[PDB]
């Protein structure tokens, strides 16, 4: 097997539009936001305006190959991979990718996709020039599939040292609700941005 | 059944030209706004920018399989499926759809689609910092579908807590037009104001 | 004959690319815009952005069917029908289509296509202020078919009442242009819109 | 032959991706702008925002046809032809097409593609308000193809120029460079477009 | 041969989801960037607004014909070729591509790929108003390749003379970086833009 065989395959076979369910259990996401920037802040409005690498990470079987004698891994164009429908919940602007739309397979079935994306969020931007800070939270989920067909689960160093910003603390917290209209559960990982004005 | 072939028939069979009527029946389609911004406000220009999830409802039975020992709803992207031809009579902007483009198809063939969608709109802003608060109507109706192939129908808690404004009140209430066929349109009112 | 059947042959033997003359008279386009808003103004520059639906009307047999026992009208995506290269010649901006792209189609073979679109426009915008208003005029025709192959022809209601500005008039005249660099005419509608702040 | 054969067959036929090369000649390529507007001038950042007919005409002998009982000629969209791989080389922003994506072709193969762009320019600005004007220069040639391959050449100033802008035209003129490089054995044309406007 | 079948095969066979590794051996991505303009410039926010060209150049020897009596070169639209998956890492806003997205080939199979690109960097420009001037810096490499599948190298004039600034010095090295979640080497070139205000 060769580079050429494994993305050929890949490309025949590969169901974009089919998540990959193994077993009726929910496929395991993992997301965690990488800051690279805060870019625009309003203190008023309480919008900020960020650039983040959203690393995130699963797994298809169907993707997998012997790589006895063959590379390990591939990069792999996302328009022929499934892909979790992640959302962020409080965003007010559409996902602004601003690199490259390739994921890397691995072998095994592993899949990396991490996307460098600028977006506007409404979050809570009182006291960024408190030394304290102020503390933006974003909600990452399935758009529209529940906690049985997806999960969610969590996982400062690249963040630009130009910015009129700086990160005191960073968390990522797993949401986990339910409600009574529905039996399921609602995943969603909640990032904190603690930040400052410099 | 599993996922892959359901989709696959979806994919497959699906007319997304093809308005699902049974029977020369109208589709029977539900709309509800589920507010979670107010972005922009002049009220001056009347003009409003707006952050909704526009809770689009219906059953397109061409869909539907016998979900037996099979999964009883998967997602598919719109592309692959019939979707009403809605549109907001006094926006002024490009609808922004903020999500992925799937929608939920139940197997009996019931499709629930649910955009984010940031939009602008012209509407009544007068009375915003007044405490009784503005008023913007927002009016959604099929673009070319008359109400014998379209019917639309109606069905605060999302909103944002970080907003300038809150929401006092939302009615949804629907209208049907003569101008030698009918239109039908689900007008939404927002009450709101500045906090 | 259905719906899908009528949708089916219309995709299947259409040709969008094709101009559908009869006969090598021209196509009797009808244009007529509805004015919805006029949304921003500026009297220095020269500009306003406007808010209209262009009601496009035209014949083309080749959608043609016998509605002896089927429906009389269909809705049609544009992509699957011929459609006039219909521009404004003072337009600025590209036009912004705020509504689905699909086109009514009756069995006679009559296509009415009414986009909503907010374009800017360079024309006339002194005395705006005055009560006599002002007077912006738009010229629309064929970009690349002349008056042989396209004929344009003419044919306040829908304005938004929240406007900053109202309508006193509106009037469809239309003319026909021969340019220089070229032997042959192109016909095009103009629109006189007066029009003032409140 | 009527239209709807000529446009099936220029279809199924017509290469886009490959240059219509007569005789290892370069494609002779007329370009000419006719400018509609000036909208925005920044004497500061040296900029200007610019509406303009980019009149561009080609030989493709591949298109023609025997127009014997036959139109003479017929709208075709570029997606469909051949198209010059022509680039503004001081633009700073896309160009922004206003009008129909279609070109003009001719039974013989000639081929008229006249869009509507709108542009952004780095150029100069100083003595936009002096009365003898100023004069921005827009150079366009081809990005990737050589004078061998494809040869740029020029073609009322005021004429289709708005009467409702800020500014006006005092002259326009357009002439043809050839530049040879010290990387490459092979020459590279462009033609410069001198636009001599002031304010009102 | 000629241009009508090159052209052909290369777009018959050649995949552009497929890097033209060549022995397990990386692909030799050649890098320089031409800076055409500087056009706006925040030294407050550490933002900058770059018109550059991308000069990139690298071997496909899967494109490669025998040029006997055939043309040397062809040019092809990058979405037939297999091009390098390069990112700056510090961009803040998508790279706007000015030019035809064509890249110039070579008989042997030697590519080149030069567009203009209008991209904001966020970078230091403290000092820009100081004739010692600003320098900031601009890391290009392969957002998802590591230093084995693509190595990246380095190879004033072309700049605007009417630009509010002018470049003192532009200097371009290598960098190559080893990380502590995955035991591969990742490179990029680093792009020292030294300029100041006229
Ligand atoms: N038959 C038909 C047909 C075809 C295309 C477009 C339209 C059209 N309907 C409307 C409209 C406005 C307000 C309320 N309801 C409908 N505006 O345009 C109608
Ligand atoms: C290339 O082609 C020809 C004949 O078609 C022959 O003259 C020449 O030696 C060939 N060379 C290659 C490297 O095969």
């Amino acid at each position: 097997l060769d580079r050429a065989d494994i993305l050929y395959n890949i490309r025949q076979t590969s169901r974009p539009d089919v998540i990959p369910t193994q077993r009726d259990r929910p496929v395991a996401v993992s997301v965690s936001l990488k800051f690279i920037n805060i870019l625009e802040v309003n203190e008023i409005t309480n919008e900020v305006d960020v650039v983040f690498w959203q690393q995130t990470t699963w797994s298809d079987r169907t993707l997998a190959w012997n790589s006895s004698h063959s590379p390990d891994q591939v990069s792999v164009p996302i328009s022929s991979l499934w892909v979790p429908d992640l959302a962020a919940y409080n965003a007010i602007s559409k996902p602004e990718v601003l690199t490259p739309q390739l994921a890397r397979v691995v072998s095994d079935g592993e899949v990396l996709y991490m996307p460098s994306i600028r977006q506007r969020f409404s979050c809570d931007v009182s006291g960024v020039d408190t030394e304290s800070g102020a503390t933006c939270r974003i909600k990452i989920g399935s758009w529209t599939h529940h906690s049985r067909e997806i999960s969610v689960d969590p996982t400062s160093e690249y963040f630009s040292q130009y910015s009129r910003f700086e990160i005191l603390d960073v968390t990522q917290k797993k949401n986990s609700v339910t409600y009574s209209c529905c039996p399921e559960a609602y995943e969603d990982v909640e990032v904190s941005l603690n930040f400052r004005k410099k």
